[PDB]
Order: C-alpha cells, then sequence, then structure tokens
C-alpha cells in the first residue's frame, strides 16, 4: 500500500530534509520566557502560557517531559518544516528548562477554549468553517511529507473569538516515505483508524482523514468520543457496529489482514447502521445530508477509499466558507 498523493515527497527533497536524526538544535534562552499560568499538561509535555519578558508578548511553552533524543529531534524538524503553513502552530524558539534540562519549546499564542466546553457553543456554519481551517493544515503537512497521526480535538486549538484555528502537538507525527512499515501505536484510542487496529503498518496520510472524521462524527452529532472503545480490540468492535462488518470482510480480503482468533470473535457480525440513526433531539440542529456524505466519505475502512485533505476542501459542505474567502 502507497499513498494515492504526497507519495514522492521526501523522495524528491534533500536529506537533511527528512532526515530529523541529523538535527543539531541551536538552543535559545530560557530566562527569555515566564510561566504566567499553567494551560495543559499531558504525559509527554506540561504547557503554560507564558510571556516574553523582553517584550511583553505572550507565547506558550511547552516543557516537554524526559523522552528519547529522537523523538525530540523529530518533533522539532518537523515543526521547522511546517513553520508557516496554514493554520500549524509556529516554533518560535527552542530552550531547556531552568530544572530538568527538557527541552522546552515556545510557541506563539493561542487563547484557546477546551472543546468540552467550545464545541457546545458552535454552530452549523461554525462547524463547517472550522473543519475546513484544520483541512488547511492537513492538507499543507501531507503536501509536505508529513502525517500528524495524532488528529483530534485536544490537539485543535481555537480562539473562538477571533475565530483563529491551529493544529498543535507535533509529537507522534513522521515523515512519509513509499512502503515504510510505521509503529500501530499512534493516535488516541479513540481516534485511530482501522488500519491502525488490524495491523496494517504501511499506512498514509490517509490516517489522519479517518481521525477526523471521528472528530467530526463526535462534533455533528454531539456524541464524544464517537467511537468509545474500551481498548484498542474494542474500539475495532464499536467501529464494525456502525460502518458493518460486510465492508470489513472486503477491506481484510483486498489486504490480505486476517485478525487473529480473540478479536474476530468480539468484532461479530453486524449490518450497517445508517448515519441519520445518529440524529437524534440534541444534534439535529447540525445534521445535514452535506455533513453526513461528507462524514461518510472520512469513515471508511479501506484508507486508499478515504477523501484526501486536498478532495475534503472541495466537497460541497464547505461551498459557503470558500465563497466567503473568495469574496
Ligand atoms: N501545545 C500548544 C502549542 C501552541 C499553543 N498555542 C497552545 C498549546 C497547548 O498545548 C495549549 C493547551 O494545552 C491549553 C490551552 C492553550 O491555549 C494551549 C495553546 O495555546
Amino acid at each position: 500500500s502507497k499513498a494515492r498523493v504526497y507519495a514522492d515527497v521526501n523522495v524528491l527533497r534533500p536529506k537533511e530534509y527528512w532526515d530529523y536524526e541529523a538535527l543539531t538544535v541551536q538552543w535559545g534562552e530560557q530566562d527569555d520566557y515566564e510561566v504566567v499560568r499553567k494551560v495543559g499538561r499531558g504525559k509527554y509535555s506540561e504547557v503554560f502560557e507564558g510571556i516574553n519578558v523582553n517584550n511583553n508578548e505572550k507565547c506558550i511553552i511547552k516543557i516537554l517531559k524526559p523522552v528519547k533524543k529522537k523523538k525530540i529531534k523529530r518533533e522539532i524538524k518537523i515543526l521547522q518544516n511546517l513553520c508557516g503553513g496554514p493554520n500549524i502552530v509556529k516554533l518560535l524558539d527552542i530552550v531547556r528548562d531552568q530544572h530538568s534540562k527538557t527541552p522546552s519549546l515556545i510557541f506563539e499564542y493561542v487563547n484557546n477554549t477546551d472543546f468540552k466546553v467550545l464545541y457546545p457553543t458552535l454552530t452549523d456554519y461554525d462547524i463547517r468553517y472550522y473543519i475546513y481551517e484544520l483541512l488547511k493544515a492537513l492538507d499543507y503537512c501531507h503536501s509536505q511529507g508529513i502525517m500528524h497521526r495524532d488528529v483530534k480535538p485536544h490537539n485543535v486549538m481555537i480562539d473562538h473569538e477571533l475565530r483563529k484555528l491551529r493544529l498543535i502537538d507535533w509529537g507522534l507525527a513522521e515523515f512519509y516515505h513509499p512502503g515504510k512499515e510505521y509503529n500501530v501505536r499512534v493516535a488516541s484510542r479513540y481516534f485511530k483508524g482501522p488500519e491502525l487496529l488490524v495491523d496494517l503498518q504501511d499506512y498514509d496520510y490517509s490516517l489522519d482523514m479517518w481521525s477526523l472524521g471521528c472528530m467530526f462524527a463526535g462534533m455533528i452529532f454531539r456524541k464524544e468520543p464517537f467511537f468509545y472503545g474500551h481498548d484498542n480490540h474494542d474500539q475495532l468492535v464499536k467501529i464494525a457496529k456502525v460502518l458493518g462488518t460486510d465492508g470489513l470482510n472486503v477491506y481484510l480480503n483486498k489486504y490480505r489482514i486476517e485478525l487473529d482468533p480473540q478479536l474476530e470473535a468480539l468484532v461479530g457480525r453486524h449490518s450497517r447502521k445508517p448515519w441519520l440513526k445518529f440524529m437524534n433531539a440534541d444534534n439535529q440542529h447540525l445534521v445535514s445530508p452535506e455533513a453526513i456524505d461528507f462524514l461518510d466519505k472520512l469513515l471508511r475502512y479501506d484508507h486508499q477509499e478515504r477523501l484526501t485533505a486536498l478532495e475534503a476542501m472541495t466537497h460541497p459542505y464547505f461551498q459557503q466558507v470558500r465563497a466567503a474567502e473568495n469574496s
């Protein structure tokens, strides 16, 4: 299996573009930035709203937790490669934390509102608008030979007041190389694509499109997460109970994959559940035929069948968003 688009991006670019291990970091001064207040926390880093004490400019300080040098050179390299792209967080500086010596990444500030509080207030148009902005970021990174691999609401910062969106946390992102087998333990469980759950390791940019679909499904149906599995095996079960097992069988046969005995049993046999069956009084204001058609073209077992970010942006669902830009 190989990407249907941007497959040769890294082939045509100099080795130094994608050879992140050769990266030698040029450090800045830690004392230039000061923690104002903590805003985020993860098992891979802590995030603080900060201030540049040289000019009173706001910024975000992401202090990484001790992890392999290679993993961090990869994130820095990808951030540097993508800097400037539409709606991608911009890395401004890299410093060593006062006490632990761990690299601290300095970013442009963003006045985010957790999605659990923000999403409930988004209107039909708001969702089209923000998803469109997110697609701009995905098509961009894919066009630059990079897979995000951890697309989810938690990694999408939105300043609702300014209607500004930024795709963050590239700590799991990787360079796409045709035929390369990647680790399936990427993304968050609820946003993992079928390929990661059945062990199809030669996946590509399309993985991000499935994750986007999960995120979108949660937004229009007000059901988050949309596929709520209790573990990786159950995650596939939850997906199969919606998309149906008939489609899963075709998919597995195409890629000559055979599920191990336990998972095959857990998955069982399920008829497909029409997207409209998810519409209720809580999400009716957001479920439209165009939204469903778009969602349907993202959530496909076969990664090769999914819309590419570029194709997704042209779907009629976003026609007003495009027209507003073109005027
Ligand atoms: N990792 C980041 C890179 C750039 C950013 N601008 C941000 C982040 C965050 O993690 C982040 C967060 O966890 C909570 C609130 C926020 O406002 C941000 C944020 O603004």
